[PDB]
């Protein structure tokens, strides 16, 4: 199970790590995907879990668009976890690099609230554009749920605790 988290809340926890190596290490239940509308996982987050499945996660994306259509930007879906978890939870969170609502952050953390422990990075964060640590805010802020934060940047990890209130 989760070893080394810092608590910040009495549900959200935060480790400076690879959330792909977090993955294969613990197998979590749910591990949350940094996805686009579209399930095109090709770079951050987003390419580093379908890298590691082999691209089995981008297979299995593509007959899901497929059959439904794009997801909604704030939406999810749930799909298998392959070799890193039970399932992946494709959360959008805006990308404001695209124009998107900012506001829509806290929908995309409101899918969290599913799942009753989740491994996931902070959404909208990174190549997404948005500040990682107001990210983090509207994530203590929405989700309800055990969630166990993997910060890949050592230096936005500490930046991130040093400022948290
Ligand atoms: C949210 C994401 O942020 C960065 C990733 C890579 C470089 C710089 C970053 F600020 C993370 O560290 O998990």
């Amino acid at each position: 199970s989760f070893s080394g988290y810092l608590k910040l809340t009495d549900n959200v926890y935060i480790k400076n790590a690879d959330i792909v190596e977090e993955a294969k290490k613990v197998k979590p239940t749910v591990v949350v995907n940094a996805a686009n509308v579209y399930l095109k996982h090709g770079g951050g987050v987003a390419g580093a879990l379908n890298k590691a499945t082999n691209n089995a996660m981008q297979v299995e994306s593509d007959d899901y668009i497929a059959t439904n259509g794009p997801l909604k930007v704030g939406g999810s879906c749930v799909l298998s976890g392959h070799n890193l978890a039970k399932h992946c939870l494709h959360v959008v969170g805006p990308n404001v690099n695209k124009g998107e609502d900012i506001q829509l952050l806290k929908s995309a953390y409101e899918n969290f609230n599913q799942h009753e422990v989740l491994l996931a990075p902070l959404l909208s964060a990174g190549i997404f554009g948005a500040d990682p640590i107001h990210s983090l805010r509207v994530c203590v802020d929405t989700v309800r749920t055990n969630v166990y934060l993997a910060v890949f940047d050592k230096n936005l990890y500490d930046k991130l605790v040093s400022s948290f209130l």
